[PDB]
């Protein structure tokens, strides 16, 4: 039962790649760049965590 963001923290870290992310957009509309490593892809959501959520999903089906 863990969401894409702790599984992508979980995965990135244990390969060396822990997830960061930068607030790209506030305007509510957030838009999010997770960075995990050498990949990275954006997310936007009605909240930050929202965003988070979205940018790590995609970010895991890249890898995995």
């Amino acid at each position: 039962g863990k969401t894409p963001i702790s599984l992508l923290q979980e995965y990135g870290t244990r390969i060396g790649k822990t997830p960061v992310y930068d607030l790209l957009k506030a305007e509510p509309n957030f838009t999010f760049r997770v960075t995990v490593g050498d990949t990275s892809c954006t997310g936007q959501g009605p909240s930050k965590k929202a965003a988070k959520h979205k940018a790590a999903e995609v970010a895991l089906k890249h890898l995995k």
